[PDB]
C-alpha cells in the first residue's frame, strides 16, 4: 500500500493524463504530477529538492511540459487509462526500493528514485541540466534516518504543515507585506526580551480583543528580519497559527489533532529556531478545551517549543487558576489602549 502523499501523486498523474488526450499512463505523467502547482500554496516535494540543490526549477518545468505535449494526443479519447511498460517497471522498482530501505509503505521518495532508473526521465533531467545524483543526495538529506512507518511520514518539506496551517510573518515582513507598527515600541521590546530568556521564555500578550495585539507580533517579526534582536533570535522564523486553516478540510475525527501534531513536530524538530504565535491560545489551552490542550501542553513542557500567546485578562486568570504551571511557562505582557 502507498502513502497518502504517494497515492495523491499517482492519482494526479493519471488525472493529468486524463486532462490531456493520452490513453496510456507513462513515467512522465508521474514527473508532471510532482511538479504540479498545488492550490494550498505548499512547496512540492520535488520542487524543494531541485531548488535546494541550486538548480533551475523553472527551466525544469518547461522541459517536462514540452515533453508532455510532444507525445501525440488522441482526439477520440477512450475512457480507460492503462499503464505502459515503462510505468509498470517504475512502480515495481519503487516496491523494491522501499523493501531495501525496510520502509513500511511505498512513499513518493521510492517512486521518485524509481523514476531515476527510467530512460525517459533521465533524458528529461539531462535535457533540463539537472543532475539526478545531486537530487538523490537532496532526498537523502531531507528524509535522513526517518523511516516511512506510517502513511504520512513522507512529508514534502520540513515546513509542510507550517506552510499550510500557519503564516510565516518573518517572510511577510521581508517581502514587504506588513505595515510598520507605531506606538508599541515598549510592548515589542518586552516581547523580544522574553523570547530571548532562558527561563519562562514564552510571551503572553494580555488585553481586550478590541486592541491590536497582532500589530506587536508584526513588529517583532520585522525586528527579527532586521537583526534588531538578541543573537539567539537572529535567523529565527516567526509563524502565526491559522486556526481557520487547521479546521478547513478537517471533516473526519482526529483530523484536527493530526494537523496540529504535524505543525508542532516541524517546530520541535527544526534545526533553526521557530516561534509560534497563537492568537487565541485559551481556545487550545484552557480547561474548557482539553482536546487540543493535550497536544500543546506536553509540547510546551518538552521545552523545544517557543510560543507567543495572546488572550484576555479574564481568560488568562482562568487558565492560571486551572493550571499553576502556566505562570512558570508564560510571561504575561499587558497591552493597553494607545
Amino acid at each position: 500500500q502507498f502513502t497518502e502523499r504517494a497515492l495523491t501523486i499517482l492519482t494526479l498523474a493519471q488525472k493529468l493524463a486524463s486532462d490531456h488526450q493520452h490513453p496510456q499512463l507513462q513515467p512522465i505523467h508521474i514527473l508532471a504530477a510532482f511538479i504540479e502547482t498545488p492550490e494550498d500554496g505548499s512547496v512540492p516535494y520535488l520542487q524543494n529538492l531541485i531548488e535546494k540543490g541550486r538548480y533551475d526549477y523553472d527551466l525544469f518545468k518547461k522541459v517536462v511540459n514540452r515533453n508532455l505535449v510532444r507525445i501525440p494526443q488522441q482526439q477520440p479519447a477512450p475512457a480507460e487509462i492503462t499503464p505502459s511498460y515503462a510505468l509498470g517497471k517504475v512502480l515495481q522498482d519503487a516496491a523494491k526500493i522501499q523493501k531495501q530501505q525496510k520502509d513500511s509503505f511505498i512513499a513518493q521518495d521510492h517512486i521518485l528514485f524509481a523514476l531515476f532508473n527510467d530512460s525517459s526521465i533521465q533524458q528529461i533531467f539531462k535535457e533540463a541540466q539537472v543532475d539526478i545524483e545531486a537530487i538523490k543526495q537532496q532526498a537523502l538529506e531531507l528524509r535522513g534516518n526517518t523511516r516511512i512507518d506510517s502513511r504520512g511520514a513522507d512529508t514534502n518539506t520540513p515546513l509542510e504543515y507550517l506552510s499550510k496551517y500557519a503564516i510565516d510573518m518573518t517572510e511577510q515582513a521581508r517581502q514587504g507585506k506588513l505595515d510598520p507598527v507605531i506606538g508599541r515600541e515598549e510592548e515589542i521590546r518586552s516581547t523580544i526580551r522574553v523570547l530571548a530568556r532562558r527561563i519562562k521564555s514564552n510571551p503572553c500578550l494580555i488585553g481586550e480583543p478590541g486592541i491590536g495585539k497582532t500589530a506587536i507580533i508584526e513588529g517583532v517579526a520585522q525586528r527579527i528580519i532586521d537583526d534588531d534582536v538578541p543573537t539567539i533570535l537572529q535567523g529565527a522564523k516567526l509563524f502565526s497559527l491559522d486556526l481557520a486553516a487547521l479546521t478547513a478540510g478537517a471533516k473526519y475525527k482526529g483530523d484536527f489533532e493530526e494537523r496540529f501534531k504535524g505543525v508542532l513536530k516541524e517546530i520541535e524538530e527544526s534545526k533553526t529556531l521557530i516561534v509560534l504565535f497563537i492568537d487565541e491560545i485559551h481556545m487550545l489551552m484552557g480547561n474548557g478545551k482539553d482536546d487540543a490542550a493535550n497536544i500543546l501542553k506536553p509540547a510546551l513542557s518538552r521545552g523545544q517549543l517557543k510560543v507567543i500567546g495572546a488572550t484576555t485578562n479574564n481568560e488568562y486568570r482562568s487558565i492560571v487558576e486551572k493550571d499553576g504551571a502556566f505562570e512558570r511557562r508564560f510571561q504575561k505582557i499587558e497591552v493597553a489602549e494607545p
